[PDB]
């Protein structure tokens, strides 16, 4: 899939945190604390803060255990600024699975199209991460 | 279905209109002028302010051609001027078509599942409106 948004990105443009006053709409994908779980916004209260997310099994959360997916791609040629850099700690979806787990970045996309390649943390293996594996750039967030 | 929103009302609830500062996101549903369409936005470009949406045929329109639906939708008993009311002229999503057309509410709902009454303009009839017909509330915006 190429880029989406064409020009500093805004918020919710790849890399770019949710800015304090934004909530995820209904029918947004969201990671939501419940374990990190990929979720389905499906209300928000301003009356409470919280939403009530369905897993992807209803949860109410308040608004800091939820993580809005990024709604915008940019182009990594233009807007590199948009991605996550080599080193980066991020939750990332583990590949086939509904859970985000903490990651470090070993590459960002170099084409739209392409995947990130993470190493998931995971102490069974010596040095404390998995090999490497690739997550779609929609499923990666600031941790 | 429910209400989704919990609480002023904000921007794209109900009636509502989007904010000058709002980009309709990837995958929305927008009313797109090209006749009013029903419409998916593929992307934006800040540099043009342009979107290019898909008819629900690919178009690339100025963001003063095309109207984001309502993202969220409150409960008419407890915020009714989050609703369009009798009298009001809005766009409304012809049923069973992709086609917006000017109307009039006849009656705004009055639970958060209820669709409006709404009488489009349609000079082939004597008083030049047809008969009531019901429009969901996520397929009718301000005109």
């Amino acid at each position: 899939g190429r880029e989406n948004l064409y020009f500093k990105p805004p918020p919710l443009c790849g890399a770019i945190p949710a800015s304090g006053d934004y909530v995820a709409r209904p029918g947004d994908k969201v990671a939501a604390r419940v374990q990190w779980i990929l979720a389905e916004v499906v209300s928000y209260s301003h009356a409470t803060n919280k939403y009530e997310v369905d897993d992807i099994e209803r949860h109410t959360l308040s608004r800091r255990r939820v993580i809005p997916l990024p709604q915008w791609k940019a182009n990594p040629e233009t807007d590199p600024e948009a991605l996550f850099q080599k080193e980066q700690l991020v939750l990332a979806l583990y590949p086939q699975t509904t859970c985000f787990y903490r990651a470090l970045i070993h590459a960002p996309p170099q084409r739209p199209q392409d995947d990130y390649s993470v190493l998931f943390e995971d102490t069974s293996y010596a040095d404390g991460y998995s090999p490497p594996l690739n997550v779609a750039q929609r499923y990666v967030v600031a941790c």
